[PDB]
Order: C-alpha cells, then sequence, then structure tokens
C-alpha cells in the first residue's frame, strides 16, 4: 500500500479517486479549515516522515510545506499538482486553480503520474481511476457552463469572504467581490452598489464576521455558504470536490436568479 500525504482536503479527495484501495491516505489540513493560516502540528511531521508520496498544490498555497519537509526529514516524492495548469497572476500566482474544473483534470492527471512514479505495478489501475473521474469532471464542467449561460448577463456578481474564485470567474463568467484587509467596508459597499451585486455568501473556512455586517449595510440577503478552500465534513453538503462545485454552482445560480 502506497503511503500518501495530501496537504489539504480538496487534493485529498482527488487522491482518493485516483488511488482507490491501493493507497493509504493522510490529509494534513482538514475540512472547513484554512490552509493560508495553517501551522503544522508535530503529528504532521510524523505523517510526512512515513510517506512515499506527498501531494501539494504549489503556487505558495502551503507556506508551511518546505519547513515541514526538512523538519520531518522525509524522502518522499513531492508532486506539485498545479504543474501544467494555466495559472493567473494575483492582484506571485493565484493558487486557487481548482475553482475551474478543467484545472482539476490536470491535478488528477498529475496525481496519477505521481502514483505511477512510486508504484509502477499499479499504474494501469491509477490511470483507469483517473480517466473515469475525469469523465465525471468533464460533465460537471458542462453542467456549470450551461447553468451560468442560462442567466441574464446583467446580474453576475456575488460577494464572498476572500478572493478565492478568480479561476471560477475566468472559466464561467461570475464576478466575485470580497472584503480585503484594513476597514474599507464603505469602499466595498460602494462597489457592491456599482456592480449591482445580487448576494453575499459566507465561506466554510472563515468566521461569518463582516459578511453578515456587509449584507445588512448593503441591503442584500446573506444567501448561504460557498466552499472555497476546503471541503465540508463528511455529512456536510461538500464532502467531495464534485459535490462542492455543484453546491457552489447551484447556490450562486439561485442567488443570481432572484432579482
Ligand atoms: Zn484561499
Amino acid at each position: 500500500p502506497l503511503d500518501v500525504v495530501a496537504t489539504f482536503s480538496i487534493i485529498g479527495d482527488f487522491a482518493a479517486k485516483v488511488g482507490g484501495d491501493r493507497i493509504r491516505l493522510n490529509v494534513l489540513v482538514g475540512p472547513d479549515s484554512d490552509t493560508h493560516v495553517y501551522e503544522p502540528r508535530p503529528a504532521d511531521a510524523i505523517a510526512l516522515a512515513g510517506a512515499d508520496v506527498v501531494l501539494t498544490n504549489g503556487l505558495e498555497f502551503e507556506g508551511f510545506l518546505t519547513r515541514l519537509i526538512a523538519a520531518s526529514g522525509t524522502d518522499a516524492a513531492v508532486a506539485t499538482l498545479t504543474d501544467g495548469v494555466e495559472t493567473m497572476e494575483e492582484p506571485a500566482h493565484d493558487p486557487h486553480a481548482w475553482q475551474a474544473v478543467p484545472n482539476a483534470k490536470v491535478y488528477v492527471q498529475n496525481i496519477a503520474a505521481a502514483f505511477c512514479a512510486a508504484d509502477a505495478e499499479g499504474c494501469a489501475a491509477y490511470q483507469a481511476n483517473a480517466a473515469r473521474y475525469i469523465g465525471e469532471l468533464d460533465a460537471l464542467d458542462t453542467e456549470i457552463r450551461a447553468a451560468i449561460a442560462a442567466l441574464p448577463q446583467d446580474r453576475r456578481t456575488v460577494v464572498v469572504a476572500h478572493n478565492a474564485f478568480r479561476y471560477f470567474e475566468a472559466a464561467y463568467g461570475v464576478h466575485f467581490l470580497s472584503p480585503a484587509a484594513a476597514a474599507d467596508v464603505a469602499g466595498l459597499i460602494r462597489e457592491i452598489r456599482a456592480r449591482n451585486a445580487s448576494a453575499i455568501f459566507a465561506e466554510n473556512i472563515s468566521d461569518t464576521r463582516l459578511l453578515e455586517q456587509i449584507a445588512r449595510e448593503a441591503g442584500l440577503p446573506l444567501a448561504g455558504t460557498l466552499y472555497s478552500d476546503a471541503l465540508s465534513g463528511p455529512d456536510g453538503p461538500a464532502s467531495n470536490y464534485i459535490a462542492m462545485m455543484r453546491h457552489n454552482a447551484g447556490a450562486i445560480a439561485a442567488a443570481l436568479a432572484a432579482r
């Protein structure tokens, strides 16, 4: 059994689909948790020390990783799953490439390659798993594109907790606003009014601080929760990547349809 560590939950779901019962999977950053602020527990160094393969996002998403690799003394092969992805410059590259379904296909192919490197005998099983999961991703990508196409182009703007959806925007044509640092909420609400934003969404990885505040001051409904950088727990509505994207796509579409 191939010993695999995935840095966070979204990647961990891809690994489970490619590897099936051939791998033993450990995921560092869990559901409803923020990788941007993650600090590795000493248990994580043990996980890395025992792994054959480490699956990471790259693009500086996991700031803790290079330290953990040296502290753990691991000799694991480290796969950067955004290898080969058309990345986007950040307002440094924007790490949230999984929000566009064609990029998730590339993640999945890089995982199969990483497993093939470490376990040649299983390569055909891994590639069969990947090709099957990639079929479901292509259909998911078609559903999302069509549902956003079925919306009038004048209401396509939603508000979110952080700038995590720029690849979704680029792929699908929904624009996202989010607060930043400081306290320029007045500037946000102005832009909310300028762009006629339909809805404010919470995020599963963040406290619903301001987002309730902004929704009141903007006079908009808090329409629900979007899953940005982490899956939900197993009995939440985003327990795997495909469920997460259909939840997000349906929640956004419902909010954009209510004028
Ligand atoms: Zn993020």
